[PDB]
């Protein structure tokens, strides 16, 4: 899977990225110098939680294009851009570590936050790690950073065993929070990066952030170890607090740099924590969406209210029995049969708790489609360009298009066991259905 | 250099036109019995001034060819939009003279305003002519047109020194105003044209006008000779100066008819004031709403007040050095460099004391983006579109239904070498590129 | 090279694969965690005995795709399925090793033997893996399975060096079979899996695969290691035995579960005797075929029985010399120009015995083709078309369509090394120009 | 980036290659059994002095495929061709290594030099390996190269690892010339290549260039480590020096063979100053032939003597302003605009420091010349021709056979926007127009 975001001569700059899970899309952007890879033990948790996990690699890193242009911070976000553009990601999150804060600051500033829901800095650059007379809250002098990019470009492989000692802290943490294999591949994704870019990069460590910082105005997260090497944290965390005072703040005690291994426990905790927390208003926005265009099918009376509350209790997470539901949904005096179906559908992609036995009729012959074969044919073309599609936006926007007869169809599809799609783009298809009945 | 406007048997019809210097083109069109040589002191303020002067000779007169048919308002004005189509001419300006305010009126009243920008009608037919019940402003019966065709029909080339006697009030005028080999050729130029022409043009003296005047919706001028012994002045400008009140009214005292030449001194100095005013206002109307769109891709701030200002300092033509506003706008912290590109393209435009230099490096770079090879050959497909626009709002539609990837990369192309189109064209896309990132 | 056998979300599931060789098709399915490459020392084996060795890639291991989802027998199946199709591969060999030899029996249980000729089983995980009370022949209970995950996914890459020391017995193995190099290198492979992968392939390896046993109708191999620390040999092929008897059973002594790099000379070995075992009966019955079409165009007499021994004791695998028979073969009274070159074509295509010189003069002026441009262009037709050809049949459908003059031509290039192609296909022209004989 | 340069069975053969900076293109090939990355030394100087690098992966090496066939020298020219004409480059520089400087000598021998200004052997093979009867100057027998190959078979990435020890010297440079570190990388870089690629490559070595060698009509440098232990100095680069003695002979004093990284300091110094020389030759001998057909435009006195001086200057490099010579150039009494045009084309083109400014106007309005419809439009069909044509004669006799008006014309298009072509395609329209008004 890759994105292309530029053009070098004969070439074109390629960057590498993964799209896994259905949900909420998180972002997730690596540091120096490794890959996409490196969030293994956060796209993990991200996973189980249900949160929909999008990780790339930063150009001349990783699997990404090596080229040996285009190193600053304008040209880093730049790339981000054109990635959100491609995927067309609405409402995500951005969680940077190391360089990667660098970007998430920068495409904030730059290009806004119209598909942005929160953001999240772990061991952030922010916002200024050069010294000068203007900061003085700065980390290192440029004598520094040019000590080190000269260090690369004598021995960039021999350079890398020691970042990676500041990295993690070796002489604490190994053996006991991360093992020597581990480190390992951590070694071996840094040399399998772009030689250039192992030497241009630190020239971009040292960014001025300050006027970056207060173009945030999305819910914000601030981590940072309180034993990092790389950064220390009282020249970026501890002023950056200060910077944001909008933003929840947390110190791992005894965290190094690379703390996304070592304290994977902490991390994942303090993260999830902040995202079903800054996206739990949204999440069930939707939730209230779908009832609406629902409820725009039933006809008002006695009837429509108490609907009303077989969705509420279920959406919510309420125990509810299909059997006591499901009977009563069949012998109704004024439900067209194919609203019946509806939610007869409905009723069973909320709930994962069927006891996975038995099926309905009443809905299996409305969802049906009368049984035309050229009915039929254009519902396998939805269910085509519903199996490709990922956004609950996007189903929808899709399934407005196909007659009435073929939507019923194609619900049919996913309801008896043949086609098989996420519960978000599900609710796209029927909201859509709904819509035509309006 | 001719133009084929139509066709008459064995033979076609062609317009001798000219096309002179370079800058907004003024349309000249002459009247009876001259050609477009008539505005040889009109016509040198005008290339003195920086604009593109374009004469060409009505059928049947001057070095066109001469028909017998199509004597007919109707005709003359499918033979100026044939002209001006053929020309391509946009944002152009009218200006008539005799005869030719007749072409101006039935043009703008059949055919449109798109690629007039102003007009002017200089010693006018204009409403009508003759003298009827339901019109009481007349000038003369139709008795006595009449005579004035058959006197021609009798001798065409006895009648022109008598018609040329008071076209120029030569009691008043010869050997002062207007020399007397002044007139030899004038008399040249009516003797060599069509021998029906000169007996049918009479005839279209007397066309009713209002029902064009109406149509007018552009900045017009009103210029006529006090002491115009052809055509009255309280017979035509006084009662056209009723029917459109937004034209500027100017009247020349003593002046005759054919005060293209023995009051030059007073016409060129009206007719550029004019110009240089009514094509100003609409250099800085349609110049302060790019503004507005530009002003939608700045976040807010001091640099939304600090290019706002730099804008509207530029936009008021106060001198000042790219390379101060070039390298200022390069380095700037908040600004993408998308619309960094964006800003350095319109400096660029609205700032032709370029010091006689280069171009830049930065919007070069940032105006391209990405170069997908179907996005890069998606702009190709829009320069062959705006190549043919005429218009600012045309130009702003098509450009709508585009990526802002391939406006940005259309915009890379006329940056490069322009132009082709014009301004005005090219500003219809930079706020279309504006009007799609928001 | 990668194949399409999927489509999560945004991102095309791709699996890598090679395709070297010519004949028999021979598909090479790993295991984990390992990748295609570590089939390298049977692919070298298998490419000198003068088979074709297809090797690929699993969803989520070695250089393919990295999803998150389809991770189960019968998705591993679809894959397997896709590629067999996609290549559209017919009278092919599937062999397996480990978490391989499950596909080989989930894809011959759903979609057919149509394009197998004959299946193998290496470190089977077959008929069961999981201990209940249903099957005491089951390795460990699931509690035990819990604990690999669980291992897994505390630590992915300090996993495998306690799992490739059970996986080839470094305490047995090391610095004799194996060296510390190749297992670094079973290393590198496995770090760069995929994260989600690795941890939910364990919950595979206890599929029950004991309902697409029988359903193999295929000549089958099933070998083990009596030192397996993996998959207990007891628990596997010891029952897999009784469930197909017919199958070649091969016990390697001492042999460890990494068995295709330690021992494997007694794999290979094993292995190729066995694709002969296999293969050699439908081989005759086609080389008699072969034989056929032969000894039709040899008129039906005392000749018609001497040729036929002459063919048959060198299909057999018996040695000759091709001087003898370029002599008793040329010299001959009632055999026909072209049925020399066609007798002298087979045996030289038949015999080992080069000799090492020069190539025959009759054989060149019976496939000659008269000279003719238009004949011989013809013949060049069928050499792209057998360039691109596999099976017999395939060649001679082809090739039957063409003049019997134009196949002689076509078979001039092919015998004057200006083309080349394998021996199935040039079987298939030869016995297509007999059947175009009757 | 990769590129197709073959095809096998079902898979295609692709070669990955980079392109990086902008200048004359230097093609890196690197040797057994590393890649395209082992160049990042010297790619990296190369850059800084203003150079194009390009690297591409040899196959069954690097990221490049990995088939089983076409492991000759015959092939790999093949392949390196097809490269060469993909990316169509231009006056390239050809550097090879170990295996690469095999690939060097067969591609001039059997394509030609039109796209080649200068080689160089970096340790090389030449002229023939294998010690012979007939060739005394050899290496080691055939038994001996047959050896390896089998010790590759039987354990691949063991044997790497003794390789390595010599072929850095590892007992007298490591952890000095060389870190461990990045032995490390070179032996996953060579366990990461084809398994039969790694079997197959060493019988390639001792392939006879002799017939190679005589084909070289271009600039050459042959350097060679004294402390070579895998490729002899004294049977290689000694005997090859007597073959090739017009080239820059360069012995690096103990170095071994991977002198890439370990004398990087020493190779770099060499390779600069010979491609800083040998190139600066033909950019000045085919540079003052250019001025003959200029000194052929311009009348004999002065103005053949200070136009002579100021030529003579400028293509010296003497500093010198173009604002005094395009001005000195226009106030010219004797030139014609025709021959004050191509002047200044070509002091635009011979004068790189243009002080960062804009083009020239006189220029722009000499060569059109007329602009004729079909004159005009026969400029934009050698402009087509042009593009393609790679050399300075090709470009020469091509628009010889077009007229002074069509190209002084097509100068005119290329002055405009260059370029495309190069330099030397360009002073082959100039030289070409002189030759024709005379």
């Amino acid at each position: 899977p890759f994105i292309t975001v530029g053009q070098e001569n004969s070439t074109s700059i390629d960057l590498y990225y993964e799209d896994h899970g259905t949900g909420v899309p998180v972002v997730l952007i690596h540091g120096f110098p490794l890959s996409g890879h490196s969030w293994e033990r956060q796209s993990a948790a991200l996973l189980d939680a249900g949160y929909r996990v999008i990780t790339y690699d930063r150009r001349g890193f990783g699997q990404s294009s090596q080229p040996t242009t285009g190193y600053d911070y304008d040209t880093f976000a730049a790339d981000l851009n054109t990635v959100l553009e491609t995927l067309d990601l609405q409402d995500a999150v951005l969680v940077g570590f190391s360089m990667g804060t660098g970007e998430v600051a920068r495409y904030v500033s730059s290009y806004g936050t119209a598909r942005i829901a929160a953001v999240a800095f772990l061991a952030s650059l922010e916002p200024f790690l050069l010294k000068t007379d203007d900061n003085p809250d700065g980390a290192a002098p440029q004598e520094f950073f040019d000590g080190i990019v000269a260090a690369v470009k004598a021995d960039r492989y021999a350079f890398y065993t020691g970042f990676f000692n500041d990295f993690y802290n070796l002489d604490e943490n190994l053996g006991t929070r991360i093992s020597e294999e581990a480190v390992r591949n951590s070694w071996n994704t840094a040399a399998s990066g772009g030689f250039f870019a192992a030497a241009a990069a630190p020239t971009t460590w040292y960014t001025d952030f300050r006027a970056d910082i207060p173009r945030i105005d999305v819910p914000a997260l601030i981590l940072h170890g309180t034993g990092d090497r790389t950064l220390p944290i009282e020249n970026t965390a501890r002023v950056f607090h200060k910077a944001l005072p909008s933003a929840e703040y947390v110190e791992v005690e005894g965290a190094p740099h690379g703390l996304l291994w070592t304290h994977a426990e902490e991390v994942n905790t303090a993260l999830l924590a902040f995202l079903a927390k800054a996206l739990e208003a949204q999440k069930q926005k939707l939730l209230t969406e779908v009832e609406t265009y629902v409820l725009s099918i039933i006809p008002s009376g006695p009837l429509k209210a108490e609907i009303a509350q077989r969705l509420e209790d279920v959406f919510a997470g309420k125990n509810t029995d299909l059997e006591v539901l499901m009977e009563w949904l069949k012998t109704r005096p004024i439900l067209s049969p194919l609203t019946k179906g509806i939610l007869g559908f409905v009723f069973t992609l909320t709930v994962p708790s069927e006891r996975g036995l038995q099926r309905r009729r009443f809905v299996q012959n409305a969802l049906n489609g009368n049984g035309d074969p050229n009915n039929m044919d254009k519902a396998v073309k939805l269910y085509r360009k519903l199996k490709r599609e990922i956004t609950f936006h996007g189903a929808k926007e899709i399934s407005l298009s196909y007659s009435a007869g073929a939507l019923a169809s194609c619900m049919g599809l996913i309801y008896n066991r043949m086609g098989a799609v996420t519960t978000e783009v599900a609710f796209g298809l029927v909201c859509a259905t709904c819509e035509q009945i309006a």
